[PDB]
């Protein structure tokens, strides 16, 4: 019943609401398209309600969590953004983008220490060029 | 163990929300809805649209809101959006397939005959609303 109940269950139950309600994949893909669409267009308030809905209906989806964490970061909700970034990362660990962003966040949360901890790790592990350049400047600019 | 889901939900739950701070009184919420709705029935679309979007932002998990907006998009022929929102309704819905039927209508006008096909099918397969399936079938046999 009332969407919170559905959530507590799905948690305990270990599967996503997306599965539980058996929603098509072509549906969650059209919803993510729209969500993103807002996001790019800058509309953070609209983009957030879709990314929140997607994160609820599929708490395992990296693409979704990243979407929402971007949003939290934009609105300077740094801790939340970090929390979501961590998950995104555990859910991947092949991927280093959320590691960078965590760094950024640690910074704005006046924790310079942890901040560089993440940045060094990007450079070291990400094959992503554009991403090592960034990670490096933050490391140089911090000193 | 996979308290991944717990973290995601706990992080999402840290922020306040319009509905969550309890600043708007219940009767006002009702009145805004009835006006939004009422505006819809009298063909005052532009306004109807603005209020339903508000309603969807105030509570995106309330199906009557998502449908209202969805239905507005459909009437305005913004079929892909109508589709996007009926998808949400469908997901919030408890076994209701009305959104799915409407998705089908939309896909049809969006030149995806093949998607249309599976919605209608999907209806017939799982819905009870008889009146509904009777249209889902009419649509099915018309595309062929």
């Amino acid at each position: 019943e009332s969407i919170s109940t559905a959530v507590i269950d799905a948690i305990n139950s270990g599967a996503t609401l997306k599965d539980i309600n058996a929603i098509p994949d072509d549906m969650m893909d059209d919803i993510y398209s729209y969500a993103y669409d807002f996001y790019n267009k800058g509309r953070i308030e609209e983009a957030e309600v879709f990314f929140r809905f997607l994160c609820i209906y599929d708490f395992y989806n990296v693409d979704y969590i990243m979407g929402l964490a971007a949003i939290y970061q934009i609105k300077e909700q740094f801790q939340q953004a970090a929390d979501l970034y961590a998950v995104a990362f555990a859910l991947g660990k092949n991927d280093y983008t959320p590691v960078f962003h965590t760094g950024q966040c640690q910074l704005r949360l006046k924790a310079p220490l942890k901040a560089k901890e993440c940045f060094e790790l990007v450079i070291q592990h990400s094959n992503d060029e554009k991403l090592k350049i960034k990670a490096q400047s933050y490391l140089d600019a911090i000193q």
